[PDB]
């Protein structure tokens, strides 16, 4: 499914992301916004080591989730890597969670650094009553 703007800040909210473990909501909503285009069908292969990335925060599969053919990996959500191809993003968020209560926090994806660090994030939620 492709989430609208608004229809996602106010999902997220009610998911808990807003401030979770520092990280703002408008941050989650860059983050989704230049990860996958808000669409939850999203999955990338990564040809150079074999993983791939999937759903609405495009979460690999080398450590995250399972898929079954990416080598030396782990599943650290304890999800099947199909539970974050969902239009219900539960799942997505609550492994979302978990990447950020590692050290590196919403760092861990470097589509961030590029795109939402240090930058006016506020436009992702202007409007959307969330």
């Amino acid at each position: 499914k492709v989430f609208e703007r608004c229809e996602l800040a106010r999902t997220l909210k009610r998911l808990g992301m807003d401030g979770y473990r520092g990280i703002s909501l408008a941050n989650w909503m860059c983050l989704a916004k230049w990860e996958s285009g808000y669409n939850t069908r999203a999955t990338n292969y990564n040809a150079g080591d074999r993983s791939t990335d999937y759903g609405i925060f495009q979460i690999n599969s080398r450590y995250w989730c399972n898929d079954g053919k990416t080598p030396g990996a782990v599943n650290a959500c304890h999800l099947s890597c199909s539970a974050l191809l969902q239009d219900n993003i539960a799942d997505a968020v609550a492994c979302a969670k978990r990447v950020v209560r590692d050290p590196q926090g919403i760092r861990a994806w470097v589509a961030w650094r590029n795109r939402c660090q240090n930058r006016d994030v506020r436009q992702y939620v202007q409007g959307c009553g969330a």
